[PDB]
């Protein structure tokens, strides 16, 4: 049961003129793709004992953790969730990490403190990069309105939304 | 000084996301095209002794009022400013008087109570009811906006948008 054929036209058309709730804090983990994952900071402690068998975490917050009774790969990238950082460097090698471990069925997790901003910015960009069908705007507006319906909060940070914008759509 | 050639489409898809300062509502007249006004029922009252010289005044409150020292020609439409009358109906109507008083140079104001859900729904149609050159959905978001920022409201009624949208775009 899923709308297609113009009901996803005005959803997004709506929600692209203020129908939109206000941002509320994700909680749990969301699968995005078949092997990729999004989440916040518990969701990665929890990771070692979770349902999933993550190959893969990818830690976008500034400080590096291990976990050390566990066999997952923590990738360390740090940054910060802010008005000024470019987040955009990293997309290609990101997104293109990402497609590698969804080709390999390698789980992965891509997480940030709030599973918000840092984290959300890289789920967007896999999304926006593995889409060779739709126009990108239109792609862009359904992808960043149905994650956040989602979770609840996807990418509040309005220079990382810029960034993303001007890498797959301008 | 505007801003042209792809600043608005990141403008647009900013706001589109959720970029939008909260309502503000609107106060004084908005002079939106070349005849055409847009405003609140202080501003109709107001009218009769303003710098424009209005022909007709088109009421979309409920309540029939007059202005009897003054010449202007009262239209009034009845309509509730709720999420469920049908503002449609009159749609074809009202953006053909419209364009005749931009063709005859007639000065008309299109307010209610608010000047924000009725009446600038009824702009918003007239807008879209001109435009021959750009895409509906792109030409949707951009007259939306940049309406909202300039009133500080504008179609805040959901339902009134989702009629516009059906109208005009789908």
């Amino acid at each position: 049961i899923r709308m297609d054929k113009k009901s996803l036209y005005k959803y997004l058309l709506l929600r692209s003129t203020g129908d939109m709730h206000k941002a509320k804090s994700p909680t749990i983990m969301t699968r995005v793709t078949n092997n990729v994952y999004l989440g916040n900071y518990k969701n990665a402690m929890d990771a070692p004992s979770s349902e999933v068998k993550f190959k893969y975490v990818l830690n976008l917050t500034m400080d590096k953790y291990t976990l050390p009774n566990s066999n997952i790969n923590i990738i360390h990238i740090p940054l910060v969730d802010d008005t000024t950082t470019d987040i955009s460097k990293y997309f290609d090698d990101v997104t293109a990490f990402l497609s590698k471990c969804d080709q390999r069925n390698e789980p992965v997790l891509v997480h940030s403190a709030a599973g918000v901003n840092r984290s959300g910015a890289m789920i967007l960009a896999y999304l926006m990069s593995k889409n060779k069908e739709s126009l990108p705007m239109l792609y862009f507006l359904y992808v960043y309105h149905s994650m956040r319906d989602l979770r609840g909060a996807f990418v509040e940070n309005p220079s990382f939304k810029r960034q993303i914008i001007e890498k797959y759509v301008i």
